[PDB]
């Protein structure tokens, strides 16, 4: 009965269908979203969708295009897209950065190539995608002028493959350079230096013995290898292939069983037997610190390739919205939801769903035959739901935590991160004679040139993670850095500062890593995003605690009479867009054939 | 080496001194704070204190009264006391509630009688204390007119006792009635009904088998009994006495060893082998839900007696502040801290400590010989500290989480919670003839009279916990309810609403439990406290995750050259005032005899 | 010595012969019963057979046809066939149901297609067989007009197969619909509804956690899968094939060893670790309740195909009896049995067997050379046996329990179970205008149309199991329902009621499931069978308790000097006819070649 549950969860995880068939639901979603859409088996239905983030838009588009009467209620008054949010200049208000060409991501910023549906959907919309440099690169290497590789998916069904165009064999990502920084414990090296000799940064973390000699990267990878062995095999090639479907699924089932009880921290301590100092170091270097006490699965799931969308992530939501001007109602917030499930405004023969919204944050009533709720559970918590959902669904709405996240963006007049030392001499002397020599004397609070292209630097200071844009905005001399990106307590302290203080601290921190002298190129333009203070999100992502997945995720996905659910949290890919998209499709399929 | 650490932690927990002596540090603190103060072994020193919450005030008072030159830097511009915060009318601004006599607690509200130092300190200041009714009472029982019992502490040193006055044998707390509500899963009973037959509320939680038959109270107690047996023994009397010092300390040491690896949730699931449904129920009814994933110790530690201070909790901080008008600098926020530890503004023979503050949130520099930092670690995180603290102290500042907490207070023109049904007829008909009959017809959204005195009601809805004042404010007809008190995700959603929406939702929720008809007595006055948005707190309390205590708490308490630390987080009584007070004294003792 | 016993028991279970050969005794029985009969190796013998149920008739026919002098003594005065009993109209007495064409089964009603010998024997007698709908079907699907599939058996001997005619490839059973009812805990759904969402009925059973999400069907199947794996393998096809003979037999041997110690209840609780609530639910839904405390094997053994015999089950016994008019003595009950086993009326050179009967329930003496006793052990218990049987045989007669079973049959003037709602309007308005509208208002004791064809409904009320006839009797408008079929305590209470009260309660119960309005079509004709009060049965079946099989079943089958044994109980297929038939043949083979 437990084994039965683990099997069911693994199917959820791996997108596998019921037993007499074992379908590749990745193929079904691709087909439907991309190739064919939906065909209604009978008359169009009235359908209501709450939330005009990516999940609500995707399902809205599919159900509209198949001929259904769709209404999309979005609490936000001026913005669709939810946790897809770009700071961009818009005609009629001042530009978010001094240079009005500049833009930057408030929310989602990178898309994995092991995430097909979202990449397929971007291509289908004829949006242009480029490589997101998660590690800093050599930009006089690779071939990015060649066409973007088509989406290429391989099924477990054997020989079944899905693509959306012809190969691009001459396309090639740039070499990773790893010239960016690790600054922990008042020590500082380049990622490449750490890789060749990790003791430098490890002694600062007070790792001793055989740990000192190992990178945090290798530690985490080795730790996970036995886990991986449950559903796959490292061949003599040194490569990894999934086992046969049965032993591959039972394996993932046995992963659920043996490891959902753990947090990442307890896994590293207890299973991989690492020192508290190693876990400390792993957390800081590998962005795990604040999620160590949360489910191992959250960290476990998520040289791979990442993608950004020319013009910012917003293009994906906004493009979809163009097809749905007629269906999208902005500035309406669901406060009540009533539905009729055989086994006041609803009933037999009357409408089966009734939603009531209020303006912004008047009292409209909306009715229909079926519903999709795509709003985060944080926000669902404060909606009055007339017949309660199932016990475990209600528990899921109560118990699912959302992590705080804040981003802090600083515009620079130049892309100082690229500069060689020589570049710094040129670029400072250009502002005033002697300015190089000045910053050279003055020095720092108790730095060599970064000379990096994309990627980011990692630190223990509150900024934590600093990302450089992967691609320059055509024709501009400057760029926007993600100066601070932090979670949990840090975020909350970032939030409670004044704009000036927050941008001051973010710059002091950037300066601690990069040099005082970066101050000269700051334009005084900064933007902040505080996902906790977002009324319609209250965080970045649904992050589960140990055993939560096991105890109620199968109830998260279930319909509730005529009410269906989609969104990032509905999937087992928490913190990603694919999950919201996979589940939008899934939802859309379901309400179509009801 | 592990056993050695567990022993040391248990001494920290139990306030036991080093081995060749094994002193009762509760006796030392009482003596010093209450009876004698401190005697400096040599010349007075310059001492700087950061934070004018309870810890900074207590140590400020002790060190000033012993003759030292103390300065207290408090970032807040108009308010001392920190997480001790009362909403009270103050001459010159409008009253926080329509009735200007009314007040209510934003922060700390109740003091345990198993917490001597703070109770002793309230008596020593000649502040008046009354019983805090954590469970609702029969108010025609007990004797509270008799003198307040003196603080009476018993040491483990054998026959050593501490009191601050003569006995009060005729003083007697009121009988617990338990007429207040449990409203979970759209079901509702009185605590007393649950106690006699818990199946009603338990089936709503889908507890089955032998759990259905048991109260959550009894489940938690039984669960903890074996743990308790490690350092104590349940005698045939049915009572519990601590074992002999050695087996009592080794026991607490073995508690640290065997259980710090757990969260409360994992303890209940894995150790006490409870169903996920029972843990669900336990969490909701026993206020554990949001802290299930945090350390078992946090929940484990904290028919016992509680105390409130006539005039509000603020009296304790504010009274202390009167003695320290000359030492307290308001509106100054530490941004930098520099110190000289043999083994710029500081050095040998120069001053040993230098702090720099900024106005509110100009750049003053403050120097001295020794320092106490009593600010929460959330706030310490963003202070520049010139020689870094020890590695594990820095890790503690980084890794110690603070929980979000929000309180929502609603003034009522009458104390409807007291009313019998008859009282409701009288009190509504008084507003307009027929008004009783009206609310009787109209009814509810799909309630009997509460008729309770003090205590609170517990629910699954976002309010979660609703507390009724224990004592009426003399001469007033109304009262302030704590309508909503919530943590984690709930708090963050509460926070992001508008005052009107927040007070609207809080009242709808109160009405779901108590009756629609309570609406009539609402005065439209409400106050909110959002401890996450407090720049100087960023939460209620330092709450540790599993193993954190084991890995770095011994480093939390250590001095850092001439820098000492006190405050709620410095102790192993997280979430209480005693801990901040015990550690203020401890700190004060230490800097005195340096 | 234990392993030796388990091996021997598995051979018994699987019909495998001794080691130097390992014959398929299914092939021997088919050959003998069906193709060839028996050839006596020497002169015909005098043979006496007790009991003219299926086992006594089968062996009587074989031994008569091979030329032996057979006498069959049947205690019953007017009826052969034993637990094969049909209520049918017979010229000269009133019809059992108002419509004299109607008939129904008192005893055995369905024959599995995994039971070859009995199906072969029905074909050989040129009796017509049709599908027994154990689950309700879609009757506008399948092909039953095609010839009945021939009996097709596959041996473990490899490539050895047995059939009794040419294939019928166009014959095809109807699709299962599952529109019949589950009514448990005052809740009611269609089997198909339970299958798609089992929580409805499961919450009524107070299953929680991961059980709530699973059907009782899937639970039982999964539970048994590891057991199955002992002697077979689930191939990647998702199908199941027996392992190689040696590992297949050792496997069944290891099944005997590891699981005969269990009851079904203790298996589900202890081995499959199910909640007492799940076992409750499993018992009620899957007809196991009253046999949970009996051997796991009983339940373990017994989408498969079932057969009924046109004209009722009686045809099989009665047809056989026609060939044996000369051998069958009716109305004689064995009271004494005397026999001469070298190592009064019997002795050396005298006759070797002597039986004494009494009329009905005069004192005839019957002699002969060999005997077969086919009477149930309940009845054998009260027979005086001159030289005692072996100790363990005597223990088997004492200790083998027979389960009480009662059937209650109610004739209806129409087959209301078939009806759509529309059909009900038509069929009630036909009795009197408004009658539909009447029952619609009046309603029920605190029901939708069944609209089902064959199968049955399952409930917790005393009826327990209600079966609808699979095929209409040609030319009739009505039908007989098996309204109540119950075991153990229920049966005994059914029994002690008056005909009118029993038929009243059975109808109230039917009405609780199906609708009050079914009352109109009741003809006031009902029949009861109480197998406990049957003097010649005293129950339905020999049902073993845990370990009984292990301790004495090898002694059950052994001859006792010239006395052989056959019948349902002699086999390891307790509760079936095949077992009585397999053992009749086995017996007949043995006495032939003595
Ligand atoms: C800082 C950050 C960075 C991220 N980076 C990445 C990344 O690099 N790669 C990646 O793959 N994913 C990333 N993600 C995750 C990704 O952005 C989300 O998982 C995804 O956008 C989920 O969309 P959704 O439709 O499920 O929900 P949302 O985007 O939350 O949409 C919900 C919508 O509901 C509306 N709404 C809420 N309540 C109501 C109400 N009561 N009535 C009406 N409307 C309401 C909201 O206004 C909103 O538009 C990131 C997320 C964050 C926060
Ligand atoms: C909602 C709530 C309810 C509670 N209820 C209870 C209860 O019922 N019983 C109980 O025993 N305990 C309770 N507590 C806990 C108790 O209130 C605290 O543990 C206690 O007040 C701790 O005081 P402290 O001196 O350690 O810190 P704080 O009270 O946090 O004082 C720190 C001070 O430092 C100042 N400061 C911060 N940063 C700077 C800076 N950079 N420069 C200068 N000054 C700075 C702040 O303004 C503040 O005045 C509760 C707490 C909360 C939040
Ligand atoms: C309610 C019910 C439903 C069943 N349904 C099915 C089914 O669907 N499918 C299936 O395969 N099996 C079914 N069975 C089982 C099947 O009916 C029996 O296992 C089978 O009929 C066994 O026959 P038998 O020859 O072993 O014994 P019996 O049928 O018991 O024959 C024994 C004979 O011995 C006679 N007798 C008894 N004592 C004496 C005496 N002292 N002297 C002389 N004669 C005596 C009796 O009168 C009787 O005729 C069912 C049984 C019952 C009770
Ligand atoms: O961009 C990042 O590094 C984090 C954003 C996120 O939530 C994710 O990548 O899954
Ligand atoms: O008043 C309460 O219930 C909670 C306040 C708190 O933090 C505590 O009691 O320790
Ligand atoms: O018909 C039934 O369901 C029960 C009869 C029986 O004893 C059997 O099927 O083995
Ligand atoms: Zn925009
Ligand atoms: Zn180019
Ligand atoms: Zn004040
Ligand atoms: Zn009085
Ligand atoms: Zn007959
Ligand atoms: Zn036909």
């Amino acid at each position: 009965a437990n084994e039965m549950t683990y099997e069911q969860l693994a199917r959820e995880l791996l997108l596998v269908g019921p037993a007499p068939t074992n379908e590749d639901l990745k193929l079904r979603y691709l087909d439907v979203l991309i190739d064919n859409g939906l065909n209604p088996p009978g008359p169009p239905k009235r359908i209501l969708i709450v939330g005009a983030g990516i999940a609500g838009l995707v399902a809205g588009d599919l159900l509209t295009r198949a001929g259904h009467d769709v209404t999309i209620l979005e609490a936000n008054a001026n913005r669709v897209g939810g946790r897809i949010k770009t700071f961009h200049a818009k005609k009629g208000e001042p530009s978010p950065f001094a240079d009005p060409a500049q833009y930057a991501e408030a929310g989602a910023m990178r898309l994995p190539s092991f995430h097909p549906l979202t990449l397929a959907l971007i291509d289908k919309l004829g949006l242009k995608r480029r490589l997101f440099f998660n590690v800093d690169i050599d930009p006089q290497t690779g071939n990015q002028d060649a066409p973007v590789p088509p989406v290429f998916y391989k099924s477990f069904k054997d020989g079944k493959t899905w693509t959306n165009g012809a190969p691009s064999p001459e396309f090639k990502e740039p070499d990773k350079r790893n010239h960016t920084w690790i600054r922990t414990n008042r020590e500082q090296v380049r990622r490449a230096q750490y890789a060749t000799d990790p003791s430098s940064i490890n002694e600062g973390f007070h790792l001793t013995g055989c740990e000192t000699r190992l990178t945090v990267s290798d530690m985490v990878n080795q730790a996970l290898e036995p886990v991986r062995d449950y559903y796959s095999v490292k061949q003599d090639d040194g490569t990894r292939v999934n086992k046969p479907f049965k032993e591959w699924l039972a394996g993932w089932a046995d992963v659920v069983r043996d490891f959902d009880g753990y947090s990442m921290g307890r896994f590293l301590r207890e299973y991989a037997e690492f020192s508290d100092e190693a876990v400390e170091a792993i957390g800081t270097i590998e962005n795990m610190t604040s999620r160590l006490h949360l489910a191992f699965f959250h960290s476990f799931l998520g040289r791979a390739t990442y993608w950004e969308i020319e013009g910012g992530s917003r293009m994906l939501p906004e493009t979809l919205a163009k097809d749905l001007r007629d269906q999208i109602v902005m500035g309406q917030r669901m406060v009540r939801l009533e539905y009729y499930d055989p086994g006041s405004l609803t009933g037999p023969g009357g409408p089966a769903v009734a939603i009531q919204t209020v303006p912004e944050g008047a009292t409209q009533t909306w009715t229909g035959d079926l519903a999709i709720v795509t709003i985060p559970f944080s926000s669902l918590r404060f909606v009055k739901v007339t017949p309660p959902f199932s016990y475990k669904k209600r528990r899921a709405v109560i118990e699912t935590h959302y992590d705080q996240a804040t981003k802090v963006l600083l515009e620079f007049s130049r892309r100082w991160w690229e500069f060689t030392e020589a570049d710094w001499k040129r670029e400072l002397d250009a502002i005033a004679p002697g300015l190089y020599d000045y910053y050279q004397q003055w020095g720092e609070d108790d730095r060599p040139a970064t000379n990096a292209y994309g990627g980011g630097s990692t630190t223990d200071n509150p900024n934590r993670f600093m990302y450089y844009p992967s691609h320059p905005v055509p024709g501009t001399q400057g760029g926007v850095v993600l100066a601070a990106y932090s979670w949990s307590d840090d975020a909350a302290r970032w939030d409670s500062f004044d704009d000036a203080e927050r941008y001051g601290y973010a710059l002091e921190n950037l300066q601690s890593v990069h040099g005082r002298r970066i101050e000269v190129f700051y334009t005084g333009a900064g933007q902040t995003q505080s996902w906790l203070r977002d009324p319609y999100a209250c965080g970045e992502a649904a992050v589960y605690t140990p055993h939560q997945m096991t105890a109620f995720h199968l109830d998260v996905v279930r319909p509730e009479g005529p009410v269906y659910f989609a969104g990032e949290h509905v999937s087992l890919k928490h913190a990603w867009i694919e999950g919201a998209v996979e589940t939008a499709v899934r939802a859309a399929i379901a309400v179509n054939e009801a």
